[PDB]
RNA sequence: GAUUAAGUUAUUAAGGGCGCACGGUGGAUGCCUUGGCACUAGAAGCCGAUGAAGGACGUUACUAACGACGAUAUGCUUUGGG
C-alpha cells in the first residue's frame, strides 16, 4: 500500500512531495486534455498519496 | 290492373328519437406504502473570538441537480468489529 513504507526520513518528504505534486498530477492533467483514455485511474492514486504525504508531516510537527 | 270516374290505405329518411352491441378520451372506486400525526419509558437540553447557526463558490475519468466532503477536497492517518 503506501500508509507505513512512508516514515523514511525527514528531509525527502518535501523533496518528494514536490516531485509528485509538480512533476507527476501536472503531466497526468495536461495529457488529459490533448487526448488520452489510456490511463484515467493514475490521477487518483498520485493525488491519495499526496495525502499520505502531507499528514506525515503532522506527525514530526 | 285500370278503359274512364268515385273512394281508401301504403313505401320514402337529407336527418332525428328509444333499445342493444362495440370503441376512445377521462382518472372515481378497490387493493397496497416509502410519508405523516398522536403519545409511553430511558437518555439529553447547549455551540460561539481556538471564529458559531446558516450559507455562496468549489471537489469524480466524462458532471445538470440533491448527497457526503474542503486546494490533504466523491476523501487522508491510526486503534477495534467484520
Amino acid at each position: 500500500m503506501k500508509a507505513k513504507e512512508i516514515r523514511d526520513l525527514t528531509t525527502s518528504e518535501i523533496e518528494e512531495q514536490i516531485k509528485s505534486s509538480k512533476e507527476e498530477l501536472f503531466n497526468l492533467r495536461f495529457q488529459l486534455a490533448t487526448g488520452q483514455l489510456e490511463e484515467t485511474a493514475r490521477i487518483r492514486t498520485v493525488r491519495k498519496t499526496i495525502a499520505r504525504l502531507k499528514t506525515v508531516a503532522r506527525e514530526r510537527e
